[PDB]
């Protein structure tokens, strides 16, 4: 029974446990393709912000969308103020912008699984994408809720990690993240976690029979982990701290020992920290490695899109002073 | 015979080592229930202070024993004290109280394992459980004792980490904890020990066997630890050094750099150091961070109570500047 | 798939993974003979430049062919000038040399992938090796790449980490370095690598069916690193840092704390950080250490020439102040 | 060839990566006897000074010969001196003393593997073992070493980590010790060892067959890990390091920020570092605490000798501010 769970116990992968073995490839990172289609939502690079009120309220939303992205307006915030920030970027040269068919950049939100009301308001706002948005989207009554699904346009629920909280959300986009974060403490504080390649792996496996969208939430430190991410069944990141302490992100200007920072911290005993991290000045640039990175990578592994990426990426395990790192 | 050893020696496991992976979930942390049965014993958290000179006398069991706890009065003392410190605590709005048949306060005694008078008045002191209490319960004097059970109301007997140690002890409780200590030297200093998870998940496949509970000895350092403590098969877990530091611990007032600390110190060449940590003031608080971390791990994998948390719990194998982690 | 990429992973080695296990030996050190045969070019101790703008121009090349080694001259530099640094190494007692059949310290260059003009001039300024240099010479055009060795005297190749890489570069000398340089961040950029002794390994078990040389390129921090290089099958070693902050090594004057230091960078977003290492004074030193230690490696492992050391060397795998640790 | 090295490289095991597992015990460390009999040589502790000109000349021997253990007078000496060190220590209430049949304290004497006339004038001195002491005893010219068994009284080899070194000297006394040195650098300059419990176990398998003793040279950095090295096969520990210091120590008082040290140094490019280590007073104490431990650990084992001690301990593998740890 309990020397079971441990005899028998799988061992599990994070970023820092692989690495990607470089393919024969035809491509060359100018010709790379990082589109991803969540569900009809079309993103013209595979990045997500993360719905912290530390990292998307309007400006970002409106910044990642014009370069391709998806920002996840955040609900620690009034409904009323919710659906106006979701309408100022429907009412905002931008050449790889993600768009509704209405040419307006799209957008998504942040809905509890009780929260009913602001479920409703949200479609009316014409919110693309709503995000049932919660710490185990696997609890039973989440799951049933079905209802969010009657009341619609897309739904992406999260975060899970799990073979079996996959096939239950059957029900637009899953998101898995239980434990990944940098500032959640979910491993510490309960004992619980999935070390997030497995996760996105096992959910995949599950999703892809059903040509369902992950996004994989949590724990990206660097663009390798990214391309690790894909290479796993990523359909994109969902990046927050990484993208934290830009001019866009709503975190609060901070100094320490003179320099520039803006907070960030955790949603909700807590799961998650109160921090600061270095002021990055404006999201693009911080976009523009990241995808720089995933196209270096992506012509490594001979990938011209992010398809070919999944179906190619093999992975292999692992066990002087510094002036320009950039 | 040497190689044989090293070839053939099995891999152990501590909390750093696992996560528990979260199921599909009925419950929530508020429908919990923490209590746990130590052989009639009816505790309402699962939660033993560690009997030591630095952690545990009158204050703590009140304390502990209010919370629903089971606090350990030790035995670096005279049984003229030992007594009048157990019917302190028969002698002291609480809901949550862990209480013997006569209302009181239930409590325990350390006593060690040649020493009959201590034993005695113990009983006479009318003391809920003894523990008796050494370094290692599995030397074979110690098993004989037998004369303590004779003697008997509940015999707690330890420290033991094997199959074996606990066939030996057939015989009302059983703790595990050689090695684990925080403070304890005992891999160091003599070479010995069993990594906390395979050390109580094999000695309560033994225990279950004949309904003879596990206490967890030593290691604790987060909530997340006690989860998976009790997810391998450990039935309280006890805590000592997480208690240190607290107004209720009888260790020492000190001061390093303008902080307050108190000390705390091993047992027992020595297999125990001397060392402070900081004041925590009242252990309640310690107490409903822990518990409150083991009720949302028990949220995580779908346990209502403590048997669920031992049937379900599944683990797997693994390998920005902070202002406020509260 | 996804899941089967994390199952069925493989398990690659760096230096810092392996030891080696001392044979029976005949032989001891000053009976070693440490020369390698790069397809016909003879070196007398298996070490080459590494082609950087901070490790290789004139000074290195005529330096270390004098010492048995081979320098590639870089290729941040105008045809006009390299060929120049070329015959000015033609155009340079040395009991250990490496010379080309007209007696002339002999010299190799560096040339990209798609740079055939430069490839010319370099044949008729008499180099005895081309290296078609590059970050993925495994890219199907690099490959395509036979137009070099159409035009030509001997042809490496360089960078693959891969069986398959080697197969298409038919096809005179391969280079392996995808991940392993100090300076390097291929690792962290584009998530992409393989631990060099697993790569030089595989890459070697092709190459050696065709009596291919390996030069094994990036990470050797250690003499002993050298020993595990060649033990895994490289025919020398391609240094760099090690030599770089030498005398002859083109990095630029530095100071920091008052002591004396010299730049070293990367040559191409970027996949190679700015930096700089101690000053170390003249070459020489510091590949006698090297050697040295090859040698006494060399005979624990009872090799008396590096093709028994490829034939005995097996590995095993692993898991007080100083003040004069020379 | 080169994969099949890596791919089926078996994996070694050093101190930090086992632990010791509690058996049933009849035995109080009290009760323990830690006596061994190294090739009629009868020691009352299992402890030899490592033959180093900072660790071992007359002062140690004397006072380690009268604790029950054996000084090596080291070789980094002349002839005429170290006879003279041999018949100071035959020419020195002492209960627990070594002593050969004439009531003398035994000792030993470090000759090298080629030096014939040193060796003479030793048996003449009346020493009582002569260890032929090099890096690498599997040197076949060594081995030849005979010549040595012929000149003879006991006969000591080292150092050697291998089964197949074990059986070419056949063969009186064999010591383990390639790599384990804390101011050894044999790994990081020649990148040869062996973890040394795998190295003692795999030598004793061969040794034990024949009843040829192990001494296990080297890494012993605490008490459990002399309990390990006997566990897996070693007969005493040859120690050096935790001996340096001590005033007993022939090392040269030495300060830094106000604090007694002593030097620490190598024998012999070098394979070995200088530095210092903490003034420790008296010897004595600190080898009275390494056996204490070993008795707590073989009390802990049920091993009432070390013969038990081998036959019983079993291994599992394994992956506050602090005031007075003594």
């Amino acid at each position: 029974m309990f020397l079971k769970k441990l005899i028998e116990a799988k061992k599990a992968y994070t970023f820092d446990d692989v690495l990607l073995v470089p393919n024969a490839s035809w491509v060359e990172p100018k010709d790379t393709d990082v589109s991803t289609d969540l569900a009809g939502l079309k993103l013209n690079i595979p990045i997500v912000s993360a719905a912290m009120d530390t990292v998307t309220e309007k400006e970002m939303a409106i910044a990642l969308a014009r370069l391709g992205g998806l920002g996840v307006i955040h609900r620690n915030m009034s409904i009323e103020e919710q659906v106006h920030q979701v309408q100022a970027v429907k009412k905002a040269g931008y050449p790889q912008a993600a768009r509704d068919k209405k040419g307006r950049l799209l957008v998504a939100a942040a809905c509890g699984p009780h929260d009913f009301e602001r479920a409703k308001a949200l479609i009316e706002a014409e919110v693309d994408a709503i995000a049932i948005d919660c710490a185990h989207a696997h609890n039973m009554r989440v799951v049933e809720n079905k209802e969010m699904l009657e009341g619609t346009i897309k739904l992406i629920v999260g975060n899970i990690a799990t073979k079996e909280a996959a096939e239950d959300l059957i029900k637009d986009v899953l998101k898995v993240g239980i434990g990944p974060g940098s500032i959640c403490t979910t491993r510490v504080v309960a004992g619980v976690g999935v070390p997030q390649l497995t996760a996105v792996a096992e959910v995949a496996d599950v999703a892809k029979e059903h040509n369902v969208p992950i996004i994989a939430d949590g724990g990206i430190r660097y663009s390798g982990d990214i391309a690790k991410a894909i290479a796993a069944g990523a359909d994109a990141v969902m990046l927050g701290s990484l993208l934290a302490g830009t001019d866009e992100a709503p975190g609060q200007l901070m100094v320490i020992n003179g320099r520039k920072y803006k907070q960030y911290r955790g949603m909700g005993v807590p799961e998650g920290v109160e921090g600061a991290v270095p002021y990055k000045g404006p999201v693009s640039e911080v976009v523009f490695q990241l995808i720089g990175g995933l196209r270096a990578s992506m012509g490594y592994c001979g990938a011209k899109n992010l398809k070919e990426m999944q179906e190619k990426a093999r992975f292999v395990i692992i066990t002087i002073i510094i002036t320009n790192e950039a």
